[PDB]
């Protein structure tokens, strides 16, 4: 169903940002992208990642909205707070879109990673 | 005589936020014009809510939650290509309806060529924070 791939992605998500986020680039394919200008595939994402020093990164995900949209792609909107470095939370939004792998069933990439904080807004 | 190139994603997405709200203020009983069959619609409430499927259903959500004289102070707009031409917006803001409370909320679009609504994912900060 599109809320159990949604909610069990941003919870693997959020899981592995703290763990070893030097991983979070296995999400990404070479069509994806990371949103500040957007960066492109596993490489650059990973770069991305790896330049915002995340550290003992906590997370608060207070809604999670996962919907059916084109080509058999999941939409997924998350409401939360994120933490970095041990520092205050802070309110986030953030759009996933999640699209089928192609070689695998039921596997999906990241296709679409949008994140915001309020505070910035 | 005059062809321009295709807008980019972030101006499709900019010019839709810009319609979207406008005719929400202007003419909400129009707003179903923009989704169909398979579109997907949830506009906050409190059981959050969950979502209705298709035109029929969106229109009457839409009037049921009888949106006058609506006020909408848009602060960000992010939009990036997406799965088979379509576009992805993020859209950040706040929204008075009724001349109650300037609310903040937190809204996701997909949009599809023949642009039409294909998922409305909208969300007020209040009913999810605090």
């Amino acid at each position: 169903s599109p809320l159990l791939v949604g909610r069990e992605f941003v919870r693997q998500y959020y899981t592995l940002l703290n763990q070893a986020p030097d991983m979070l680039h296995r999400f990404y394919g070479k069509n994806s992208s990371y949103v500040a200008d957007a960066v492109y595939g596993q490489k650059e994402i990973h770069r991305k990642v790896m330049s915002q020093n995340f550290t003992n990164c906590h997370t608060k995900i207070r809604h999670v909205d996962a919907h059916a949209t084109l080509n058999d792609g999941v939409v997924v909107q998350v409401m939360g707070l994120l933490s970095n470095n041990n520092q205050a939370l802070r309110r986030f939004m953030q759009t996933f879109v999640l699209a089928p792998e192609g070689s695998v069933a039921n596997k999906f990439y990241v296709h679409n990673d949008i994140f915001r904080y309020q505070d910035e807004v």
